[PDB]
């Protein structure tokens, strides 16, 4: 998973704190 804070991928909610952002940030 990716991490809060860093640029997620825009694919889905990859992010292991949440879900991608509009700002291409977690």
């Amino acid at each position: 998973c990716k991490g809060k804070g860093a640029p997620c991928r825009k694919t889905m909610y990859d992010c292991c704190k949440g879900r991608c952002g509009r700002r291409g940030r977690c």
